[PDB]
């Protein structure tokens, strides 16, 4: 289908052990990846530093879950500038959760979104619907709505480090998949959006994940639509099987 | 006057780089601090690896500078299990910037300290009014209030392991330091709250230390009150000045 760079991204939440993941770190560097993919794993803070020291698969990258964009007073959290000292220089933002629990607006996800832009960061940056929103038929817009927000504050240029991680609020760790017909139908409109506003040459090499109960066994069966890039897993991604999901995207 | 055990303690704040961490351990490291004080450093989550395995002073601790109750589905955070079985066992609670900027109220400051104190941690919760109260004479209830909302959720035995900053919020960052006078006002009358409310046995422990734009000039007359055991800095902390406020609680 000529499609771009596929992407595997594991997000561990707020949760792992030293030695857990000193177990799962030896899995994943002992699988030998044979195709072209970038895989992903975003770790908590704490732990950055022992999965940068352990982490030896090289079709990895480290990303943070989250960060502010500027150093200064702010208490707890960790700011981009520090991020780039330390050698991580990806990272999720406006992820489902913290838009929920921690309030993240749009504007201001949009507005960690350029700064991390303006750092060299590559981002993954999460949309989606929940189900009220799916129910009154209200899905597409309030996709378009988020990445219009997101798109107001970035270049042209800026999209070369973008990319965005569909997903619907009520497929994360729901044990609830969006069939790949409802994932597929969301990540062309995004596609058609971006490549009529933006470029048709951007919205051509914009890896789109699908994202919300993604698992070994439904990954396949995800990839093989023409607009579904990839996938942000969060649960699955605390297991061996997360092999078989990178494998996935062969 | 018979007082407590000293605290002095460090709040980087989101500030660091690791060399200019490596930098100022390496100051805090040579310094021979000769009485009885617990030192403590608060460095931001991603530079706590660093801090562990260069910092070598003694009279010295880690601490977080925040955290969740509990390890989970919360992209971006981090809890407080995992910080146990990191070695990091203080953990810096309702700070001031948390309370304002990310939106942290009295209940839920309240709930992250009954927590951390059921999690075995060592906690320092911060407490203290703003210029707009401080002039409707408001001071004195707030901080009342701030404290009995914690008090609510803890055991007579969890204030073993609790330690209370009163950093005004007008003098945080300001360059505005509370004369020692205003801030013995307000220790007393903590001293004398927790000492009716829960034990003269307990207020007769319990470290209060003040905070807001304190300095090794003024930390030493901050020091000399009855009341004050100690001191929770922010920017003074980024610098070999902080050698001297430690000394000042000598």
């Amino acid at each position: 289908s000529a499609k771009p760079q596929p992407i595997a991204a594991a997000n561990w939440k707020c949760n792992g052990t030293t030695a857990s993941i000193e177990k799962l770190v030896q899995v994943f560097n002992e699988h030998t990846i044979s195709h072209d993919v970038q895989c992903v794993v975003a770790p908590t803070f704490v732990h950055i530093p022992l999965v940068q020291a352990k982490l030896r698969n090289p079709k990895y990258v480290i990303s943070a879950e989250n960060a502010i964009a500027k150093s200064g007073a702010f208490t707890g959290e960790v700011s981009m500038p520090i991020l780039k000292d330390i050698g991580v220089h990806w990272v999720i933002l406006g992820h489902s959760e913290r838009r929920t629990y921690y309030g993240e607006t749009d504007e201001i996800v949009a507005q960690k979104v350029s700064e991390a832009c303006k750092q060299g960061f590559m981002v993954i940056a999460c949309i989606g619907e929940t189900l009220q929103q799916r129910e009154a038929n209200q899905t597409a817009k309030v996709v378009l709505s988020q990445t219009s927000a997101i798109a107001a504050k970035l270049t042209k240029d800026a999209w070369n480090q973008v990319v965005l991680a569909y997903e619907p609020v009520w497929a994360i760790g729901t044990g609830k998949v969006a069939t790949p017909e409802q994932a597929q139908e969301v990540h062309l409109l995004l596609r058609k959006w971006v490549s009529e506003n933006i470029g048709t040459d951007v919205a051509a090499k914009l890896r789109i994940l699908y994202g919300g109960s993604v698992n070994a066994a439904n990954a396949a069966t995800l990839y093989a639509k023409p607009d579904i890039n990839g996938f942000l897993v969060g649960g699955a991604s605390l297991k061996p099987e997360f092999r078989d999901i990178i494998d996935a995207t062969r």
